[PDB]
Order: structure tokens, then sequence, then C-alpha cells
């Protein structure tokens, strides 16, 4: 009987998106509301992306976030244009006869197929096009040819029934192209210490104010967190060949984290004088204290990584001189990470904006999803794209997005921003050469047990006492 349903759809030789659903081309999870697609052929994914029966804004969103893991942007545009071009059924025998007598056909089925299948599918295709240009315009910025195809397609759609949708998409494309270029309170005063405004040559860990290091690193990290698009995290594209094109905001975030962490370690192990090194560790702990004040969890866990690093953690003689109060701040910061970040998560959900979440936990959990789930599922010999796997990755990038609209009430300082944008602790060395050298400096400044502890001369010729972390008026 339902076979009567599929004989009212075009044949497989004139149209590819009306073959019946089977266990070997589409799978769902297990209500009587919209089903959850688990796997399918890219043809079945396109069919359901643009399904006639209902709107599906969650599949549209998830599909357009994750599709580059199984389908090129050029191929996606080709498939949805093909989906759009639906052949009309032949006239019935009686209407055939009438047509060649120059008489009006009834066209009952033809009119129904247009209203109930073609029009809605076509509206679903324009809806996909709009979401695509609104939420993923970078696809069109990276590929001027893709944008040319989209505009010709949209510009040749017929009917006043779809005029509205077309004008809307064209508006969004024009707003996006045009883009080519604050506050409710006052921010607090920019804090200075030994370095004075403009005197950039004197900028260093101990010469800048620790309050203002933490503030400027929080602003720079806020912006880097906010620039990351979910698609930069799908199908591990930041760990593969085209990384710089596909994941540029993510790589900037990872490279800042690497550079700040390694710079902290470098500042520590390259201060060979024990008394001066204690001052460096203690200043980095105060920077952490201000990160916490600002709910910059990213920065907090960057300081934790530095102190937990194989070169730093072994410095028994240094941590021996750190006052109890500073050790406790560092211990409680570490404990954020224990038991799969239980206390970090409780803390994140308990605070009020603004914040910078710890980014590393999302990368860890996307990687475990990528490595622990198969790219494709097999049914009856056929390979189906594992969509549930992409959905799981997209839900984690969903968590990232929750926190990307939280600007800080803090003045920028351009020279300090520049100073931290320009961190290059590794020099022209690669990462393993640098970490090996840091460990070997550690051994030199604090040798392993049997050998006793040499003295080393002072390198800093300015006062090492900290101005503290009260902003004071
Ligand atoms: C309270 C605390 N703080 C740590 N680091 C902070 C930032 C820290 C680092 C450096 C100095 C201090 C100082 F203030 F003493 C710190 F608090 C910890 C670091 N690590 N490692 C993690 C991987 O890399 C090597 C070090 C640990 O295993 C544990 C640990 C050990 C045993 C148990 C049990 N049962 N639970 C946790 C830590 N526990």
């Amino acid at each position: 009987a339902m076979a009567e349903e599929q004989m009212r759809l075009p044949s497989a030789d004139v149209y590819r998106f009306a073959e019946p659903d089977s266990e070997e081309n589409i799978i769902f999870e297990e209500k009587a509301g919209i089903p959850i697609i688990k796997a399918g052929t890219v043809i079945k994914l396109i069919e359901r992306l643009t399904y006639h029966m209902y709107a599906d804004p969650n599949f549209v969103r998830t599909f357009l976030t994750t599709y580059r893991s199984f389908c090129k942007p050029q191929e996606l545009l080709s498939l949805i244009i093909e989906r759009f071009e639906i052949p009309e059924p032949e006239p019935t025998e009686a209407d055939r006869i009438a047509i060649e007598n120059g008489d009006q056909p009834l066209s009952a089925e033809l009119k129904r197929f247009r209203k109930e299948y073609i029009q809605p599918v076509q509206l679903r295709v324009l809806n996909v096009c709009r979401h695509w240009v609104e939420h993923h315009f970078y696809d069109f910025e990276r590929d001027a040819y893709l944008l040319q195809r989209m505009e010709e397609f949209i510009g040749t759609v017929r009917g006043k029934a779809m005029k509205k949708w077309v004008e809307s998409i064209t508006k969004i494309i024009q707003r996006k192209k045009i883009a080519r270029d604050t506050f409710q309170s006052s921010p607090p005063t920019v804090e200075w210490h030994i370095s004075r405004p403009g005197h950039i040559e004197t900028f260093d860990l101990l010469t800048l104010h620790p309050i203002e290091i933490a503030r400027q690193l929080t602003l720079l990290e806020s912006d880097l967190y906010r620039a990351v698009q979910p698609s930069e995290l799908v199908g591990s594209v930041w760990t593969k060949e085209d990384k710089e094109i596909n994941s540029p905001n993510l790589l900037k975030m990872i490279r800042h984290t690497t550079n700040l962490t390694l710079w902290f370690e470098k500042c520590i192990v390259e201060t060979e004088n024990l008394e001066e090194r204690v001052a460096v560790v203690s200043r980095i702990i105060e920077i952490l204290q201000v990160f916490q004040e600002l709910n910059n969890f990213n920065g907090v866990l960057e300081v934790v990584s530095a102190m937990n690093s194989s070169p730093v953690y072994r410095l028994d003689h240094t941590f021996e001189q750190i006052p109890s109060r500073q050790k406790k701040i560092l211990e409680e910061a570490h404990e954020l990470s224990e038991d799969h970040y239980k206390k970090y998560l409780a803390k994140l959900r308990s605070i009020n904006p603004p914040c910078v979440p710890f980014f590393g936990i999302y990368l860890t959990n996307i990687l475990k999803t990528e490595e622990g789930n198969p790219e494709v599922l097999k049914r009856h010999g056929k390979e189906l794209i594992n969509f549930s796997k992409r959905r799981k990755v997209a839900e984690i990038t969903g968590e990232i997005q929750q926190y990307q609209n939280q600007p800080y009430c803090l003045r920028v300082e351009s020279d300090i921003k520049r100073f931290f944008e320009n961190l290059n602790p590794m020099g022209n060395s690669m990462e393993k050469e640098f970490t090996d050298y840091l460990f070997n400096k550690s051994l030199e400044i604090e040798p392993r047990n049997p050998k006793p502890l040499p003295r080393f001369p002072k390198k800093y010729s300015y006062p090492l006492k900290s101005p503290g972390v009260r902003p004071s008026n």
C-alpha cells in the first residue's frame, strides 16, 4: 500500500533522492516526533537535510557544522542543486489525450506533487543555502568559485513563491562581503610597576605589573577563544594536512597556549639564582591569582601546566621557599583537573560571566570521540557515514559556543598585547629540542639528590619585591 507512496515519487534513472529508505542506506536511533539519523549514505543525508515532511533545524545546524568531515563544500553545493531539480510526473492517460486536443488537463496528481513534494523540498534547499551563508560564510571566503556557483544558483531560481527566500540570502551575502574592517561601566586603570607606559624595552615577567599581565593575557585569550568556529574542531582537521586553511583560529589558540606555558617554564629554569627563581615562581603564582579573579580558567590551567612540567615540578629547592599560602593557591588550581575536571566543571557552572573556559578539555574530548568511534558503519555490506559520531563532536563544540559572547570590561594596552602576541620562547628551536633543553637547565640549577646545590649569580638588577595583586584606587 505504501508502495503507492514511492510510485508517486520520481524514478531512480531521472532523480537520485527518492530511492526508498532501507537498512542499507539510512539508520536512526532507539516518542513519535522527528527521528534521530545515526548513519546514512551522503545521498540519504542530503535527502533528510531537505526532507519535504518537516523542518529539522537541529539536523541542518549539525549537518552544516560537521559535513566537511565527509563531503567537500563544492560537492555539497552540487548535491543540493541536484536535489532542487525535481522532475514532474508524466500526465495521466486522460490528461495526455486532453492535452493533444488543446484542452485543459485536470493534472490532479501533478498539482499535488508540486504542492506537497517539489515546493517544500525547494524551500528546504533555500533554507540550507541561507543557514550555510549566515553561519559558515568562511566556506565562501575560502572559495570565491563556490560563492560564484551559489550566486548563479540563487540568482536563477524562478517563482515569486521563492523571491523572498532569494532576496534574504542575497542580503546575508551582501552584509558578509561588506564586513571588511562596548562597555556599560568604566574599566579599571591600567596598572604599571618598574616598566612605565611606552618604555616597551623594559617589558618582562617581573617589570610589568602582575595584575596587568593577567588582564592583557585574559583579553588576548578571550579574543582567541571567541574566534574559534566549531568546524575548525570536526574530523581532527587541525591535526591533518590543510590545518592552516581549515583551523586557523584553533591553531592560533593552541600556539598561544604552547608559547605562554613554555615562556613561564623558560622564565623559571633560566633564573639560575635560587632567591631570584623563587621570586619568578611567586610572581607567576600571583598572575594565576588574578586569572582566577577574572574567571580566566584557560590562563589558570596554563599556569598549572607550566608548574606541573617535568622541568619545573622537580624544583624542590624553589618550592621549599614558596609561602604556604601560595602553595595552596597552586594545589587548589591543580585540583580543578583531578577526577576528569570535576571541580573545574562545578566551578565553571557556578560563576557568572565574563569567563574564558579551559579550551584543552574540549580538544581532549573531541580527540577521544574521533579516535574511539568509526568514520563509517556497515549494514548489509554497504558503508554508511557515521553521523552520530559527528553529532557527538558538534555537541562538544556546542559547549564551546555557550561562552563566546562574554566581553571583559578591561582596557586593552597595545604594547603589552604586542609583547604577549610576540612570545617565541622556543626561538628557532623545535618543541622537543626546547623541552629537552629546559629539563637539562633544570638539572643544572638543581642537580639530582646525591650532588649538592651550587650557587649562581643574580641576573636581575631591579627590585624583585612584587607590588601584589590588590588593584587599589
Ligand atoms: C595538589 C597537587 N598539585 C600539583 N601541581 C601543582 C600545580 C603544583 C606544582 C608545582 C609545585 C606546587 C607547590 F606549590 F608545591 C604545586 F602545588 C600536582 C601535580 N602532579 N603532577 C601532575 C603531572 O605532572 C607532574 C606533576 C601530581 O601528580 C599531583 C598529585 C599527586 C598525587 C595525588 C594523590 N593522591 N594527587 C595529585 C599534584 N597535586
